[PDB]
């Protein structure tokens, strides 16, 4: 089945709670792998310890930048980038889990947790997964950004991995 993954997030070293993610392996397998292999930290990198680095109310929450922890770094398990896998899903709500880029096939672990319907960027960006609990936990998180993407406290996840 596909995978279900877990982030527990805190703000300035506050727990926020748990945001579970169904990862669409079953449409994006390749990148559904990437961001579950990110979340165990098996291949000896990933998304435990790292933050949510530009959260704009009323759009999306954004983390992944695992490296330099501001947009711009991150990598995959395959590389520092890789393809655009499909553009099959699209932004249909609040609670897609999406992949940020810097334009065409530039994938790496940056990721996005939509907060309203993004329906623009739809063909742009690769939907691979959205919230089965925790849209609560996402809300919290959304509470402190800021129209520039800064956020007012650290937002952490402290740990991560795979429930099933
Ligand atoms: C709502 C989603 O918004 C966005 O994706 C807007 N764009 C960004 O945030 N771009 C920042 C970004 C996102 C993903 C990958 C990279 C990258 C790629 C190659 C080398 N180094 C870094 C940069
Ligand atoms: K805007």
């Amino acid at each position: 089945g596909n995978p279900l993954v877990y982030l527990d997030v805190d703000a300035n070293g506050k727990p926020l709670g748990r945001v579970v993610l169904e990862l669409k392996a079953d449409v994006v397998p390749k990148t559904a792998e990437n961001f579950r292999a990110l979340c165990t930290g098996e291949k000896g990198f990933g998304y435990k310890g790292s933050t949510f680095h530009r959260v704009i109310p009323s759009f999306m929450c954004q983390a992944g930048d695992f490296t330099n922890h501001n947009g711009t770094g991150g990598k995959s398990i395959y590389g520092s980038r890789f393809p655009d896998e499909n553009f099959t899903l699209k932004h249909v709500g609040p609670g897609v889990l999406s992949m940020a880029n810097a334009g065409p096939n530039t994938n790496g672990s940056q990721f996005f947790i939509c907060t309203i319907k993004t329906d623009w960027l739809d063909g742009k960006h690769v939907v691979f997964g959205h919230v089965i609990e925790g849209m609560d936990v996402v809300k919290k998180i959304e509470s402190f950004g800021s129209k520039s993407g800064r956020t007012s406290k650290k937002i952490v996840i402290t740990d991560c991995g795979q429930l099933s």
